[PDB]
C-alpha cells in the first residue's frame, strides 16, 4: 500500500546479455558493466527516460497530496518528480548532468552527507528513510532509477507500484543485472511501439504489481444498434484482454486473428475443415524500424528465401525446392493432385506458370518445367526494378501473379495476387495484396517472404526500404488451429528482430542463400497450428 | 448567468421527413413532422428504437453532478428517469397502449385539459414556466421535448432546448406540421450517425447543439516521439465531434493526404499529395454511398458498365450517348503519345471490357467479334458464385501484364475479388491509382451499383463495398474546391433500386436502375 499512497515507480534499460536458446522476461536483464552502461549511447530510451521522469500533471497533484497526508494522518504535508539512485549510478553520472534537471534528486547511500551536496540534494541512509522524506516533500511521482541492489531490495519489499522497462534487442557484456521479476507479483499491462535506435531495435513496456460528459452521453445513443457472436470465450484470452495499450505491430497482426474468432463467420471449405471468415483487412509494417518476424511464436526462413529466390530465377520445377528440403509446394506437385487438378499431361512436381513464370515470362507459352524461356514473354521483374530506378513517381510500378489465362495450367492459382511499389523521398514501401490468407499458419510466413522481398527490391534500386503493407482479402482462421492460436493470443511480443543484406548485392539476380542474415530473433516457443 | 436549458439538461427530439411541394437541398429539406393527426410516415422502426434508447437512458452515477448543480442554481441544499414533455396534440397522437411512455416522466401541455381529463399517471401544466417549477421539484436525470411543433417551436424561440436530437428520414411524404427552421446562428450540428435503412427508407441521426487515472499518464509516455494547409481552414469540419456518416471515410483520407501526404510530380506534371494504402467499406444493405458534399449524376458510368460488361472497346459507343469519360483517351494525339500509331480514333485497345470477357485473346480491332476467345472471366465468377460460393478464386482481373502497352491506358481498377456468407455478397476492389478529388467518387459508384448487379443475377443480396486505394493522391489544383468540400455535412445517402427481373448480367440496360431519394450539395468544379 505504501507504492500506491506514494507513487513509487522503477524505471530500467536492460540489453541481452553475453553467455536453441530459451527467451522469456529475464532474457532482457543486462544494466551495466565497468562502471557504465553496457551499451555506447541509445537515444532514444534517454529521450523516453527524460520525458517519463520529469513528465508531472499538476491538475492531478491535489488528489495525490490529500491521499499522502490522509495515510500520514496528517492535514498538510509539511512541482516536480522525485529520482532516487544508488551511490554508484549517482556517481557514474558526469558532472555535467548532475543534478537531473527539474527533478528531486535523491541518493540512497551509506557514506555520504548532505554537507557534501546541495540543500536541494537530498541524501538518505535506508529505504525506510525515503518514505520519510516523500511525506514532508511536495512531488508529483517518485521514480527509482537504479541501480542493481536500489532496484533488488526496492522490489522485493513491495514497494513498487509499476516498473517502467525498455527492451534493449542486442546483447553486451555486462556485469550488473536487474532483479528477476516474479511474474506473480508483477505482470505486464502495456507494451509499445518498435523503434531503431543506435543500431538496435527496442521496445518500452509497464510491468504493473497485480490485484465534456455531456458528449459522452451522445456515444451511447450513436451505439443504440450494436449487437460477440462465436464460442470462443473471453476468459481464454486474460492476458490479451488485460493489457491496456498494445502498440507493439505483432497486435496488427493479433487483433485480426481475435476479430475472426470473435466475429469471423462460420464457413465450409474444399478440405471440409472449417473456417472462421472475414473480408478485407490491412496490416502495415515499418520496415525502417524493424523486420515483422513474429515473435509469439518460433518461425523459420531458410524455406522461404529459398522460395523467393527460385520465384526471382523464374523458376518452376518443384524439385529445385525439394531437393534443398524446401517442401512447401511438395502437396501440390504429386501426381495426385495434378491429377484432381486435370493437369494428366503434367509430370510431377512440374507446378506450370506460377509466380516465377509470371514475374519474368508473363504472357509466353508454358510447355514444361524445362524449357528455355529465355527472352520470351513480359519480364516484370526487370520492369518494375527499372521503373523504381527511372519513373519512381509512377502508379503503374505493379508486379501481378494473377494471369487469368494460365490459371487452370497452374498447380494452384497464386494467393499473391500482386504486389504495388511507391517511392517517396529516397523510400520504398509495397503493398502486396492477397486473395486468401490462412492466419493461423500461412499469413506469418507471408508477411516475412514480402518484408524481404521489398527490403530486396529497394538495395538493388538504391532505396531505403519504408513500409511493407499488407491487404488480406478472404482471411481465415482453420477449426483445428483455434486452440493454437487461443495459447498464441496471451503471448507478450518481444521486440522484433532486423534483417541484414549483404550490401554488395546490387542486382535482383545475385541473391544468396548467405546474403540475409537475421538478428537479434527474440521469440516465445514454437507452436504446433495443429494440435 | 447560467441557462436553464443547462441546468435542467433541456433537450429537444424530433424526427423530420421531407416534404412534397433541378433543386436545392439545405437542412430545411428535411421538416415534415406530421399529417392528418398522426406521423407522415407508418412505421420506421429504427427510429422509435433510436428514440426509446435516448429518452430512457440515465447514468446514474451522473445524477450526483447533477442534483448539485441544480440545487446550486436554486439556492437550496425508485429508480432515476428522464422526463417527456408534449404538446396535446401530440399526446393524443399516441396509441393508448403506449401511453404513458413507459419508464419515463411524463408531462403534457395543455390549456383546454387538466388533471382530471386523464386516467394516466401524467403531469399536467400550462405554460412553460410550470415545466421549470416542476423540474426544480424532481429527481430526474434528463428533459426532453417531443413536440409537436408548436411546443417545438416556442421552445426555440425562448432558447430552451441544449441540444436537437434530429433524425432525418430520407424519403419525402404529405405533411401538415413541419418543424420550425433552424437558426444556424443559434444551433450547429456537432454529431452525425451513421447511416440506416428500416421500411424501405434510410435515415440518420445528427445532433445540433446550441452555439484509474494511473493509465492517462502512461498514455502520454507512448506518446513522446506537415503541409502548408491552415487549421481555420476546416472549421466546420474539425469542429465535429462524432463523424459517423460513411461519407467520413472518403473525407477523412482527403483530409489524410492534406494534412500528411507527400509532395510528388506525376505524370501529368500537376503535382499532387499522395499516400500509400487505404481501405474504405461500404454497407450497401444500408444505403446507396453516392456523396452527397457534392452532386453526382450516375448515366455516364452507368453506360460505362454496361459498355464494359458487353466486353466492347469502341469509344464510339459511349459518345454516341453523350457520355464523354473515355473521349480524351482515344484521340489521334493522345493514342500516338502512347505509340498506337496503328490505332484508329477511340479504338480504345482491350481494356476492361476486352479483359472481362476475352482475357488472353489476341486484340485486332473495336470491331472484331470475339466470341469464344479468350477467358470469359465474368461469365466464371458468376458460375462459382452460384456454385461453389466458399471459393476464394472469386476474382475478376482487368490487369493483363501482355496487353498492358496496346491499351489506351492501364486500368485503374486492378482487381474486384467476391466473398458470400449467408446468401450475402462482398466485393473488394482494388485500385491501384485513386483521384481522390475526381475519380473516387464515381468509382466508389461503380463498383456498389456492380456489386448489386452481380448479387441480383446471383439471387443474393449485397452487402459490402470494399475500396482499397494503393496511390491515392489529391491533385494540387483540386485544393481549394476540396477544402471547400470537407465543410460540407453529408446527407443521408440515397437508395438504389434495380428491376428485379433482370436475371442474367447482360440483360440490363440504363432504365433498370433507379436512384432514389439523392439529397446533395452544391455541384462543385474541383478545377478552377
Ligand atoms: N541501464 C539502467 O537502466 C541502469 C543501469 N545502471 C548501471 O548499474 C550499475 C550500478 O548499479 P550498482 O552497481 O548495483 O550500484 P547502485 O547504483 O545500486 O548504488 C549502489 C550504492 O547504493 C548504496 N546503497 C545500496 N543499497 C543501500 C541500502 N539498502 N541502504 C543505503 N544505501 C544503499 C551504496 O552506497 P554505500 O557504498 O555508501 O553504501 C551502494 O554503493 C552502473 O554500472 C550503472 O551504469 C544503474 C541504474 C539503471
Ligand atoms: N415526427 C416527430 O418527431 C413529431 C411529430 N408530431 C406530430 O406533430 C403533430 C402535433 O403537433 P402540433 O399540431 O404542433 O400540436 P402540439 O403537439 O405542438 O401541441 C399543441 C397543443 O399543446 C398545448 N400547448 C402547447 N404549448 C403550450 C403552452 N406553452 N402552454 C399550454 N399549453 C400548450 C395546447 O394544447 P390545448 O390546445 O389543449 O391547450 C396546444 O394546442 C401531430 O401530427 C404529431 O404526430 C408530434 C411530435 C413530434
Ligand atoms: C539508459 C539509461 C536509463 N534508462 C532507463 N529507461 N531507466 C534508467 N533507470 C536508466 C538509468 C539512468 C538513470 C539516470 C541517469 C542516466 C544517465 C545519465 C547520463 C548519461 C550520459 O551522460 O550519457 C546516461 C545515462 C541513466
Ligand atoms: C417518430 C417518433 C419520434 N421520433 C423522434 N426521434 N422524435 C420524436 N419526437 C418522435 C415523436 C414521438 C414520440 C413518442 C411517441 C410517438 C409515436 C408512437 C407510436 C405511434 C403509432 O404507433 O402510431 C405514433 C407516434 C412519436
Ligand atoms: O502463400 C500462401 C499460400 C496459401 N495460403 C492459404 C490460403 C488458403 O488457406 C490456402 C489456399 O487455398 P485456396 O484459397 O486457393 O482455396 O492456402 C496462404 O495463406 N499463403
Ligand atoms: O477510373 C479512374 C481512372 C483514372 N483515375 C485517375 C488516377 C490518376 O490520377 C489518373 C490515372 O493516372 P495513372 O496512374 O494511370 O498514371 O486518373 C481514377 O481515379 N479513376
Amino acid at each position: 500500500q505504501v507504492c500506491d499512497v506514494f507513487d513509487i515507480y522503477a524505471i530500467c534499460a536492460c540489453c541481452k546479455v553475453e553467455s536453441n536458446e530459451v527467451f522469456n522476461n529475464y532474457t532482457f536483464r543486462g544494466l551495466g558493466n565497468k562502471g557504465v552502461l553496457p551499451w555506447k549511447c541509445i537515444s532514444l530510451d534517454m529521450k523516453y527516460f527524460r520525458a517519463v521522469t520529469t513528465y508531472v500533471n499538476e491538475s492531478k497533484y491535489e488528489k495525490l497530496k490529500y491521499k499522502r497526508c490522509k495515510y500520514l494522518n496528517k492535514e498538510t504535508v509539511d512541482l516536480q518528480n522525485v529520482v532516487v539512485m544508488g551511490r554508484t549510478n549517482w556517481e557514474s553520472i558526469p558532472k555535467k548532468f548532475k543534478p537531473l534537471s527539474n527533478r528531486i534528486n535523491v541518493i540512497l547511500s551509506r557514506t555520504l552527507k548532505k554537507e557534501d551536496f546541495d540543500e536541494d540534494v537530498y541524501i538518505i541512509n535506508k529505504v525506510e528513510d525515503l518514505i520519510v522524506l516523500l511525506g514532508k516533500l511536495n512531488y508529483y511521482k517518485c521514480f527509482i532509477l537504479g541501480g542493481s541492489v536500489v532496484y533488488q531490495e526496492f522490489l522485493e519489499k513491495k514497494l513498487i507500484k509499476k516498473i517502467y522497462f525498455t527492451r534493449i534487442n542486442s546483447t553486451y557484456e555486462c556485469d550488473v543485472f536487474f532483479p528477476e521479476i516474479n511474474e506473480n507479483e508483477y505482470q505486464i499491462i502495456s507494451v509499445s511501439d518498435v523503434y531503431t535506435s543506435n543500431n538496435t531495435t527496442l521496445d518500452f513496456i509497464i510491468y504493473k504489481k497485480t490485484n465534456d460528459d455531456e458528449e459522452e452521453d451522445d456515444f451511447v445513443y450513436f451505439n443504440f444498434n450494436k449487437e460477440n457472436k462465436n464460442s470462443i470465450h473471453p476468459n481464454d484470452f486474460q492476458i490479451y484482454n488485460s493489457l491496456k495499450y498494445k502498440y507493439h505491430p505483432e497486435y496488427q497482426y493479433l487483433n485480426i486473428i481475435y476479430d475472426i474468432m470473435m466475429n469471423g463467420n462460420k464457413q465450409s471449405d474444399r478440405t471440409g475443415v472449417g473456417v472462421l471468415s472475414k473480408f478485407g483487412y490491412i496490416m502495415k509494417f515499418d520496415l525502417s524500424q524493424y523486420f515483422p518476424l513474429l515473435t509469439t511464436k518460433k518461425l523459420f526462413l531458410r524455406g522461404i528465401i529459398e522460395e523467393l529466390l527460385w520465384f526471382i530465377r523464374g523458376e518452376t520445377n518443384g524439385n529445385t525446392l525439394l531437393n534443398k528440403n524446401v517442401r512447401i509446394w511438395e502437396a501440390n506437385g504429386t501426381r495426385e493432385f495434378l491429377d484432381n487438378r486435370k493437369l494428366f499431361h503434367r509430370e510431377v512436381n512440374d507446378l506450370g506458370p506460377i509466380y516465377g513464370f509470371q514475374w519474368r515470362h508473363f504472357g509466353a507459352e508454358y510447355t514444361n518445367m524445362y524449357d528455355n524461356y529465355e527472352n520470351k514473354g513480359v519480364d516484370q521483374l526487370k520492369n518494375i526494378i527499372n521503373l523504381i530506378k527511372n519513373d519512381p513517381t509512377s502508379r503503374r510500378i505493379l508486379l501481378c501473379a494473377w494471369n487469368v489465362k494460365d490459371l487452370d495450367q497452374m498447380a494452384l492459382p497464386p494467393c499473391h495476387i500482386l504486389c504495388q511499389f511507391y517511392v517517396f523521398d529516397g523510400k520504398l514501401s509495397c503493398i502486396m495484396y492477397q486473395r486468401s490468407c490462412d492466419l493461423g499458419l500461412g499469413v506469418p510466413f507471408n508477411i516475412a517472404s514480402y518484408s524481404i522481398f521489398t527490403h530486396m527490391i529497394a538495395q538493388v534500386c538504391n532505396l531505403q526500404p519504408a513500409q511493407f503493407i499488407h491487404v488480406l482479402g478472404n482471411a481465415h482462421v482453420y477449426n483445428n488451429h483455434i486452440d493454437s492460436l487461443k495459447i498464441q493470443l496471451n503471448r507478450i511480443p518481444y521486440p522484433f528482430p532486423t534483417l541484414k543484406l549483404n550490401p554488395d548485392i546490387k542486382n535482383i539476380e545475385d541473391f544468396t542463400i548467405s546474403d540475409f542474415t537475421i538478428q537479434n530473433y527474440v521469440h516465445h516457443e514454437k507452436i504446433s497450428m495443429d494440435m
